[PDB]
């Protein structure tokens, strides 16, 4: 578990000052899966600090506050990214506790870590156990067991529903994942746009799907930064793969989409209100956008 | 920043001290605060820092927005609607605000418990620039709370940057020409970066390639036939840059090198926080040589 893991950690570091800092440390889509955790602690924490880090930048540039007073979550997959793993071993050298996420126990990750959780990974897998949700629970537990977290139950309601919603949204989306793939097939360049705690999924959809699995060109525009430069490349030929969030930055998302609809032309909207996410409670819904989009988008990407 | 940060350590040590630092701005200025943020992340054990787009901060502010948190806005002309509502909100949760601007009568300034400016314009001073002020807010809050071990070494970095840059501007000028002639056909150019440089490559992306030229770009992070404007940084991520450049080289690439441009005169301990000031001030050399090879006044907006 992550609860017990945080408990052992709280207890162990208790005598040194306890846990004051959380670092998420991974590569690309592992770096990106941890964006919700970062957004969570930045919004919710009153005393914890957070940092999300690329495992290459982490290994070559560790923060000084990498202590026994910090905790360090790292993900890989196979568990073999001499960078994720340089990281988990520079941490222990610093005596920071270290959670590991991986799919593959045998890996030299799981022999370099102070603990190790797994995650679900596979077709028709349980999402409540996915890499992203173990990132997020690691954050909610760190908060809950240190300062307390006012909406803990809600989060766990949220988490109870993110298999129904996702898989029952994944298949609602040949609705359009046909048309989409037809329309954009030949475009050399496609933008993603996104904000809030779900932003990381957009980022993943550029670097990992389009711009490396489709040899395509893409970038991720912050739906709020978009009005301070990006804005200007809006043609009627420019394709935007738009991620419309549920939660506190849906207003930000909306102002972007108004513009793009009344000035742009070719915008593939993927709307989480539309996919039945408001089943999750407003107090916490922000943190589930990523798990939705990240699990739907492969339907478009396959097509 | 030293006086401004000292008034603050004073004002607030009463109400609990300074725990949280929040840099909030839109676009270019957002990008200018990036080294700052990376300084704290790297350097601090007590203090917290967030870097937020004004639009997101106003719609979803942190609950730690309070008397123990300092909010640092920024606005060149000094009147972005978002950034101002952020400086409003912060005041109305007891947070000391600090405006960074070029226009000291701007409607932002009616909303800023202190204000500072920087050098700007043609042929400015790089020890005075918006980013170096943003960056010294960071080094002063860290020093005047929990201490900065390499504070002296930083003050020496400040000593040399102005002139490293005026050399590197005139160093890149012949090369800009060539660049300009290759890339003026291209409708897509990536920038590449890592470290407390990453703010520069991002602005290069969104603020000049996109806004000014209508060129499609992304800022791709090292860690994470095609052109690449490639920022080979110095310092602690030089290795991560190196290993990216290998891919490109081994497998249409304008490498701009912080070490070839003469950075290393700054000490290893602080060199990381000076890539942005360089890259930011070398770039316009490339950009005008680009604008005129295209037929596109950097002045060209078609909206705001």
């Amino acid at each position: 578990g992550m609860k017990e893991t945080v408990s052992n950690i709280v207890t162990s570091q208790a005598e040194k000052g306890g846990v004051k800092h959380v670092y998420y440390v991974a590569c690309g889509g592992s770096y990106a899966a941890f964006y919700p955790a970062k957004a969570f602690l930045e919004k919710e924490a009153k005393a914890l600090t957070v940092g999300l880090y690329n495992s290459g930048e982490f290994i070559n540039n560790p923060p000084v506050a990498l202590g026994e007073n910090a905790v360090v979550v790292v993900a890989s997959h196979k568990g073999n990214t001499p960078e994720t793993i340089k990281a988990a071993e520079i941490a222990r050298q610093h005596g920071a506790p270290v959670i590991g996420l991986t799919w593959i126990m045998d890996s030299p990750l799981v022999a370099h870590c102070d603990y190790v959780e797994t995650y679900t990974f596979g077709d028709g897998k349980d999402i409540a156990g996915e890499k992203t949700m173990k990132g997020l629970l690691s954050a909610v537990e760190l908060l809950q067991q240190t300062e307390g977290y006012a909406h803990y139950d809600d989060f766990q309601d949220g988490v109870s529903k993110i298999n129904r919603i996702v898989w029952r949204a994944c298949e609602q989306v040949a609705e359009r994942a046909q048309a989409f793939a037809q329309e954009y097939k030949d475009d050399k360049v496609i933008y993603t746009v996104a904000s809030g705690a779900g932003y990381g999924a957009a980022y993943l959809q550029s670097i990992c799907i389009f711009m490396a699995m489709q040899w395509i060109h893409s970038a991720c525009i912050h739906s709020g930064e978009f009005f301070h430069g990006p804005f200007e490349i809006t043609d009627a030929n420019t394709p935007f793969f738009f991620q419309f969030s549920e939660g506190n930055t849906r207003a930000v998302d909306e102002r972007a989409l108004n513009f793009l609809k009344k000035y742009g032309r070719r915008i593939e909207v993927v709307d989480a209100a539309a996919l039945g996410l408001s089943t999750i409670k407003t107090t916490v819904i922000d943190y589930f956008n990523h798990s939705l989009f990240n699990n739907v988008y492969p339907v478009y990407n396959r097509a």
